């Protein structure tokens, strides 16, 4: 009916919102280049490609799952750009918090900050790929 909800991973319409204001709100926070623009083909945009599955029919308990994957996703794409998750932080949290407001709301703090300790956990892993890590630092 209206498309609206009290958060953007709650109805079909107003997630959609939030994957765009991430993209075009993260692009413009932290670097993404044009290349990790790219990335996006695959997550963000891509995200509506999975709603299709639904049939149109989308619901609260089944975007909750799928709304933390685009977290996952945005920090994969953007924690591999520059080691310094500490910029991509700001942007995908940034992209995610004019969002919020965008779409709904929400407090951006309450799922940015689980987004906040997600990409910074990617940084310890895509150190392995540099070398594997030592006993010390």
């Amino acid at each position: 009916g209206m498309g609206q909800a009290n958060t953007p991973w709650s109805s079909k319409a107003n997630a959609d919102a939030f994957i765009n204001s991430f993209i075009s709100a993260a692009s413009n926070t932290g670097s993404f280049s044009q290349d990790q623009m790219e990335n996006m083909s695959l997550i963000g945009n891509t995200l509506m490609a999975a709603m299709d599955n639904m049939g149109g029919r989308i619901t609260p308990s089944k975007l909750q799952a799928l709304d933390m994957a685009f977290a996952s996703s945005v920090a994969q794409i953007a924690a591999s750009q520059g080691g310094d998750l500490g910029v991509t932080t700001n942007a995908i949290a940034d992209a995610l918090t004019s969002a919020f407001y965008q779409t709904t709301g929400v407090v951006n703090s309450r799922f940015i900050s689980e987004i906040r300790s997600l990409i910074g956990m990617f940084a310890q892993a895509s150190a392995n790929d540099v070398y594997a890590s030592a006993g010390s630092g």
